[PDB]
């Protein structure tokens, strides 16, 4: 493995494969894609309870060590508790059905999806009359005792955050009678929202920054303008290397100490991906992509936008 | 054709199909699809010069002629000046390249994509160093001149704009020496985005509101806003659909019908082009129409937001 250290002592892989499906996809075709991407190499998956992937991504896996290309030891894989069982009493209770579906005895990660809880329910999105979602309030530190008793009974191996900003993760490192502190904060990260600054607090808290929407991600023009893969400094530096775009958002995320989950529906795509670790970026190169940080927000999580604890208002 | 009449004479098939493809298709694919709704009884084809499909489209609509199936005048084709061409000077030579790459001798419509300049050229989205989108200034009287024009030389039998707001038109409606007035104005208009306003003020001029994204759209990508509900989703249209036993869809494009707006939609779904022809088979009461009028939440899906810097960024005002 091309691993990195935890706070808590186990080791995570830094390249991750992300579970989540395009609305428009079979949830059938999570199974296809985790076997390619453990045939390409990947032992990290990303997954959550929301996406409803995690019967065939657990499906796959269960595949791949029945025939003997991998072992349930040598796969990390992650799940994140939804909003909507934030409450201290329902973390446990999320976790042990998604083992269910994965027909898992234990997982290697579990993360908070978000540092916001919704009204309980069957319902991921419930929401009133005028569709706006029912929000909830939970106290973080309670749902993340909840959180440390889930590693203790042993059914996590590891404990963390996703898309907490710097206070949220303030408020779980000073709580009273902490027991683990989160081994990562899952957040978007790439060449046009860097992260510096949350990044150095994390580091600076030994905690891991795991990046999602690495390459990026409606109307015409919103489809047809210019995004994150389309930057020229990327296709420059692409065709100076004579590699990808995307492997060089990727490259730049690794050299910096950050963990990558990424995706594809492409086989082949989804085999590149490997490349990561067959180059390496110049000091000035390093600094040519850090220029390109705009703030560009892909995955803003809107309709959450009017939660108290949405995680964006906030500088970092 | 289930048409309607516009201000300058000419008529509109009410029901059009979008030919604008998702970035992940071949530009091919705008033929096949045009040659199925064709087939499926569709008429009006709305294109755009930056849609870059315009060629294939063309393609399946003289091939539907060639083979018999319906004639030029039997087709409503829409085509529009992109933001960097809408310098005066710049105007016509747009038309008349769609106007080869479609190989017509015109088109029924034509319209000001945008009412917002960019710097001229090839690239359709130029941009700084920064990223950020080169505005360019310029006239709109005199962009609304130059489609004039075309209209006078036979290139395009009628001409509007799209994505206006109530003052931009104005603009133009008050314009000394006015000769055509634009006959519609398309915008993003489905349940939750009624443009009730817009419209009322369109009515008012005699301009026909002709509406895109008629079914909802899902800009961010991001899994858990491209997850959480949608349009189609709501339960009064699912109700409803089921009273009269059609679909959410087919209520939503029902519902523009009655309120005199001419819908636009698109699909890459054969068996969703066909279906579109229902919204014909059947009516909403009034007592429904008042119903669906409540859903109306001014959630606009289709912000451009490259634009939002922009001077002439239309959707500021209220409308």
């Amino acid at each position: 493995c091309h691993c990195v250290i935890l706070n808590d002592g186990n080791f995570i892989p830094v390249l991750g494969f992300g579970t989540a499906l395009p609305l428009e996809c079979p949830k059938s075709k999570a199974k296809e894609l985790t076997k390619i991407a453990i045939d390409a190499g990947f032992h990290h998956f990303d997954s959550a309870s929301v996406y409803n992937t995690e019967d065939h991504v657990g499906e796959a896996i269960r595949s791949k060590i029945a025939d003997g290309t991998v072992r349930r030891e040598d796969i990390f894989y992650t799940s994140k508790v939804w909003c909507t069982s934030l409450h201290p009493e329902l973390v446990r209770a999320s976790l042990e059905r998604s083992l269910q579906k994965l027909q898992f005895d234990y997982v290697d990660l579990y993360l908070i999806h978000y540092p916001m809880a919704l009204k309980p329910g069957e319902e991921n999105f419930p929401v009133d009359e005028h569709g706006k979602l029912i929000f909830d309030r939970v106290d973080l530190c309670a749902t993340w005792e909840a959180m440390e008793k889930c590693k203790d009974a042993g059914l996590t191996k590891s404990i963390g955050v996703s898309n907490f900003n710097y206070r949220q993760l303030e408020m779980i490192l000073n709580k009273p009678g902490l027991k683990y502190k989160p081994v990562c904060n899952q957040v978007e990260c790439h060449p046009y929202l860097n992260q510096m600054k949350l990044l150095d607090f994390c580091k600076s808290k030994d905690i891991v920054l795991v990046a999602y929407g690495v390459l990026g991600t409606g109307g015409w023009v919103d489809q047809n303008s210019p995004v994150l893969l389309d930057e020229p400094v990327l296709g420059s530096m692409a065709k100076k290397y004579n590699r990808t775009p995307a492997l060089i958002a990727l490259r730049y995320q690794l050299q910096r100490g950050i963990v990558v989950l990424n995706t594809s529906l492409k086989e082949e795509r989804i085999k590149e991906n490997m490349q990561v670790f067959e180059f390496q970026l110049s000091s000035e190169d390093m600094k040519v992509l850090d220029g390109l940080n705009r703030n560009m927000r892909y995955i803003p999580a809107a309709i959450f936008k009017g939660h108290p604890n949405w995680p964006f208002l906030d500088e970092y």
